[PDB]
């Protein structure tokens, strides 16, 4: 027999004052439309011209916003000649060779001279076209590596931009529940007379006249409140020889000796009858739960960052370059002969 | 004395037709969940292949979505053989000489030729490890800034598919307080009778049919309408003599000359009395003031894009490089000993 | 004649049995506020320090979450000492050319020998200058070409943390909702009574006691239900010749031979009188139609992927390097020398 039958003091109106109500509902919402320039980079112009290539998703998020003795001296003059004229072609063969050898001497050099030359030429080709195309390597690096930093913060605002979204467009459909309370709260009480208590002014409802606002309806409701008002004590069902007997449109103000049913919302007692009451059996109570699971979402719960990271990622590191180490590649006679060309005039 | 005692023409109920209305109702939502990859990409591999490496996001969103004398003649001959046999021993000097140089000569000027053999096949070493290795540094750089743009756009299309699952879920939202709202409306005019006014099909209800459809619960209401009325002027509240008195489950209907308590939804005049209306004391209005405030949420605002870059962004800019400029490190003898062979025979 | 006047049978309480209700509803939702570092990235520290160049992305959510024959004998002496002596200085210019040029082959060789050394610490300087700008190159571009796969799935995860604060802001709006209906609820049976069916505790309402709990409100409804129910067929309204007669506050429940206007909510005839009953003229039905449309957004559709990139991409591919080819440019008299200086002796 839990709270059907306990007794507990109630306040019952004794006594009204007449009220007026305003009550100020927002019907619609004013179309707040963002440029997605101006909110996720502003005057800075570097991201800007970057936001052209994040397509046109601005205008995605803008339809939603939008809606929503003779014989030897001459036998010794025999001799001394055949030796001088013997030594004299051995002198042409000694001076020919040398001739045919220091005119190979003067011709591979020059060809070594040519090769240095056409090497040079080559190797200033080599050192400028690396200038080049090595100069633009860094200079693009450079843009890349800077862009894939500002690319990092957009993506971030992006998020900012998508939270205002959510928030503006969460607020509309707020708005557009406001709008079917001012129907119903138009309807039950500009068309009729409502009689719930404190829907339509505070107290209980007479009259009512809705006036427009901007994006809303204002309601002028005309009610009457409780002046003054008494705690009777009072069981919502009693439960006379095991037959639970309850009211009929009010409740049992309990008097100090007798039960009267009350009319909820004013203390004017009446007597306990048939007709003032209904009645059960076998004196039990049924109890119902009833619990408003507003939804809790499958919220949308991740791995740890590594292992959704290392299903893909590869963590390719390029060798450190080595090439081509070119540091591991590594008078007397001209005196004498300028020397002779004097002295052999001490032999003429 | 604002509004409460102000008089003004009220439409009335004079007479009723008979009515039904059809009102449909959404009571659940079909799970619209989205392939990813069709929605972002589509047919584009390249992009496609990219959304591997954005992980299993699409799960997440899908979560959310699928919730929801013869002395002096010999002295002579002595003199010119002692002068012939010196000059000889000088000759076999000045030639040993000349080929201990010579030697010395195509000795170092062959070791030349090693050392530029040794060079070429080095540096053909250097600028065939610069070909590929600096090739590979050209064809990956391509490739990153290629995907660093198609990243962007898969960024910005991914806010498109946020905006498309916030409107989604939104919806979804709204048809669940829908789902209320048919629990409500089937409970208070299938299971009951309701005294609101336009609640339960236009006019004062009777009596209804629910129906189902594939997602929602449509009602059969049968309904009285008011076929004609008239405006009668009427108060609210009335204060006689400092005393305020109002009506009980009615309104002050106005004759020319007198008061009734009519019912609100009908013309059917009854006489003031004690039993038709309240009374009070003093003559005040209390006013009341209700201003309901949908939320309007903390936005997300931000600094300028230039404040939230400079905390963390480098402008690094790697310096124009400069390397070594290599352009900065710059017969007639074979004719005389060629004219001397021959002309030697001239003292032979 | 559609439906207003078709009898079928209907459930109208026989008889009661009292209950309670235990009715629980939340009111307020606690701060879920999100570390946005743990959420995405958690442990990873390469992923963490690059979330700082997202900016204050992870703030702007919780802005969201935290709200919401002497002769001739001498003539021969004179001859052969002519011929020497004239010999002797044609040896003197052979020897005098021949110092001359390999005085200038000595000098020239040993210049080359010189320009060597200065194109090997020249081209030193080059390797040793490639080598470590192309290392930095290859080195920057491995944390690149790293950096834009880790920067991809935060990205990703972005949005789960987006699809986290959008459920959020979702349930924050239904719990705002469910704050509402804890007023009216508390407002209509707390202070009040309810003529309405099911709405403060499963039957109708006697009487209501609220209890808090940590973020919510539990009603305990006393209230009866229909422990037995008796089908009568019945109709909304009858129409007699020609005049369609309805129900004051009832229905016409239908006797074997007469019709009675009970009260919906319990058996208890009474007679057909005009003052139980409304009447009409000219027997005709009005069809109302009313479709609760839940706002159905513009989502936001797209091109395909490749006209929204072609609009900007560049397809920019760098060329082939290529760079210079230095691959194209390309002791006998000693001997005798020797063998004249012995055999130059065989004429001494
Ligand atoms: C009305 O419906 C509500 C849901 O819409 C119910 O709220 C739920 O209440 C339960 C129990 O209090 C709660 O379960 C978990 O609560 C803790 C918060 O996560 C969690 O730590 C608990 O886990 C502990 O207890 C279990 C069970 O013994 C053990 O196995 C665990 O090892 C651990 O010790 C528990 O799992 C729900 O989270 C909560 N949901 C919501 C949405 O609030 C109301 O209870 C319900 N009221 C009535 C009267 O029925
Ligand atoms: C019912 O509640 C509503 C909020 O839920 C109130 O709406 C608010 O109304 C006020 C005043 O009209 C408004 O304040 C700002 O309005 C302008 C829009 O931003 C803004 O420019 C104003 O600033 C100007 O005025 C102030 C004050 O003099 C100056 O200091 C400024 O320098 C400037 O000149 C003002 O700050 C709110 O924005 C608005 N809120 C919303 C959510 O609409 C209703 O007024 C209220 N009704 C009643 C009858 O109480
Ligand atoms: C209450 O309002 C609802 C909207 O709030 C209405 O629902 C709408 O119903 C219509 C018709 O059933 C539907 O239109 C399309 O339905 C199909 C789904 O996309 C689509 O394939 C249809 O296209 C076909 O038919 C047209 C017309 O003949 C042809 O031109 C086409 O070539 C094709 O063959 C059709 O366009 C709406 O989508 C749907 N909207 C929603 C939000 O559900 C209810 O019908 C309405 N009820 C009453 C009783 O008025
Ligand atoms: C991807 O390659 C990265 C190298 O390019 C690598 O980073 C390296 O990780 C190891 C192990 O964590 C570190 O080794 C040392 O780490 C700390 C730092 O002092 C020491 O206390 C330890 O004792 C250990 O010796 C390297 O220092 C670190 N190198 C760099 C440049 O960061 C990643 O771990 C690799 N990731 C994957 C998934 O393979
Ligand atoms: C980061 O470094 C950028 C250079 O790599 C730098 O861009 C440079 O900005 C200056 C100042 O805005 C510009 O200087 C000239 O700008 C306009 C352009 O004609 C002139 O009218 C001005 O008088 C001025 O002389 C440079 O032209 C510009 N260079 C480039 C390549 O864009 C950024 O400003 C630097 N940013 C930060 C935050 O340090
Ligand atoms: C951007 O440049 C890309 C090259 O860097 C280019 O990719 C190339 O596309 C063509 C045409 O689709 C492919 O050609 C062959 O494709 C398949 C592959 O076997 C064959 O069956 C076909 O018959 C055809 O011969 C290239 O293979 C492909 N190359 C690479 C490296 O992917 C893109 O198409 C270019 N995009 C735009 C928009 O210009
Ligand atoms: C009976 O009604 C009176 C008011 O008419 C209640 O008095 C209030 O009680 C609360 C709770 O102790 C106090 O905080 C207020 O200050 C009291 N106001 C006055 C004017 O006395 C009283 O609590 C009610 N009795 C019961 C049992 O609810
Ligand atoms: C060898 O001696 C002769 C003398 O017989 C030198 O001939 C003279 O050379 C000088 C120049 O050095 C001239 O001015 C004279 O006119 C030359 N004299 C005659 C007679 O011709 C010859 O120069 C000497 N050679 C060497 C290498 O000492
Ligand atoms: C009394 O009721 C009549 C309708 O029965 C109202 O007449 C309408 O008044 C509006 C406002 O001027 C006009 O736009 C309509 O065309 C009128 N309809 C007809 C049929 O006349 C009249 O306004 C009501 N009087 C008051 C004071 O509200
Ligand atoms: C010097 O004169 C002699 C003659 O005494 C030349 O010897 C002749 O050389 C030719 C070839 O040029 C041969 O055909 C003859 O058979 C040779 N004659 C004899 C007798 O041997 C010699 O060639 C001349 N040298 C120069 C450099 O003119
Ligand atoms: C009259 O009321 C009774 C219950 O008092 C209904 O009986 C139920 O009918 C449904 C539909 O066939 C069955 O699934 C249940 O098993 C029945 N219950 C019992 C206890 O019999 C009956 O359907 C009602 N008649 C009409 C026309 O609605
Ligand atoms: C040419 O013959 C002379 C002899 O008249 C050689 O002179 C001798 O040389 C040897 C060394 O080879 C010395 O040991 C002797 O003392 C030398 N003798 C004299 C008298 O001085 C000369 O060496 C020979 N030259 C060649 C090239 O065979
Ligand atoms: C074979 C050769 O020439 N080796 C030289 C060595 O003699 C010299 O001392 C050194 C100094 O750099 O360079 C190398
Ligand atoms: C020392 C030397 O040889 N300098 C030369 C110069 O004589 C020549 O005129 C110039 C032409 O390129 O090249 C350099
Ligand atoms: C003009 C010249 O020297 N050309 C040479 C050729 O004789 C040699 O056979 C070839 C071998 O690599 O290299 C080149
Ligand atoms: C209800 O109140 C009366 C007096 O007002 C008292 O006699 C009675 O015992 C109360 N009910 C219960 C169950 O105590
Ligand atoms: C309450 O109403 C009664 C009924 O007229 C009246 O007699 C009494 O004086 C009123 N109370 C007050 C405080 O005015
Ligand atoms: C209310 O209407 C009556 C006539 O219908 C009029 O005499 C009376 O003055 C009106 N009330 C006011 C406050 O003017
Ligand atoms: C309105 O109802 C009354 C009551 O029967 C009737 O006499 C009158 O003719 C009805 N008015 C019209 C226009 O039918
Ligand atoms: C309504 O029910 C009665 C008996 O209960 C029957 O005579 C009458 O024909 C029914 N109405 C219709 C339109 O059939
Ligand atoms: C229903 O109520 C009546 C009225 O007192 C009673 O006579 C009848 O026995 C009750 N039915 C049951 C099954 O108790």
């Amino acid at each position: 027999n839990s709270v059907a039958y306990s007794n507990n003091s109630i306040a019952i109106p004794t006594n009204f004052t007449i009220s007026v109500t305003t009550e100020i509902l927002p019907v619609s919402m004013t179309k707040t439309s963002v440029d997605c320039t101006m909110y996720i980079c502003g005057d800075s112009t570097e991201c800007s011209n970057l936001l052209l290539q994040y397509g046109s998703f601005c205008t995605q998020l803008n339809r939603a916003l939008t809606g929503i003795t003779q014989n030897v001296l001459y036998e010794n003059q025999k001799l001394i000649a055949n030796q001088f004229n013997s030594a004299i072609g051995k002198i042409q063969d000694s001076l020919s060779s040398t001739a045919s050898a220091l005119g190979k001497l003067q011709d591979v050099v020059n060809q070594n001279a040519q090769a240095l030359n056409t090497l040079v030429k080559q190797l200033s080709s080599n050192f400028g076209a690396i200038s080049s195309v090595l100069n633009d390597i860094l200079s693009r690096l450079d843009k890349v590596e800077a862009e894939v930093q500002i690319d990092r913060l957009i993506t971030g605002r992006l998020q900012s931009l998508q939270t205002y979204v959510t928030q503006q467009l969460i607020r509309a459909a707020e708005i557009r529940a406001s709008a079917n309370l001012a129907a119903t709260k138009m309807s039950e009480c500009v068309l009729g007379q409502s009689k719930r208590v404190d829907f339509c002014g505070k107290g209980y409802h007479l009259m009512s006249f809705p006036q427009s606002a901007p994006h809303g309806v204002v309601f002028l409701h005309v009610t009457y409140v409780p002046a003054q008002e008494k705690n009777f004590t009072t069981a919502p069902a009693i439960c006379h020889d095991g037959k639970a007997h309850f009211p009929r449109e009010g409740v049992f103000v309990s008097n100090g000796t007798h039960w009267f049913v009350t009319q909820r919302n004013f203390y004017e007692p009446q007597i306990i009858t048939t007709d003032n009451t209904f009645v059960s059996g076998n004196c039990d109570v049924v109890i119902g739960i009833v619990n408003n699971t507003v939804y809790d979402p499958l919220q949308p719960e991740l791995d740890s960052f590594k292992e959704e990271l290392d299903k893909y990622f590869k963590n390719h590191t390029s060798p450190d370059v080595d090439l081509g180490d070119i540091s591991g590649i590594n008078q007397k006679e001209i005196d004498r002969l300028n020397e002779v060309a004097k002295n052999l005039n001490e032999s003429l």
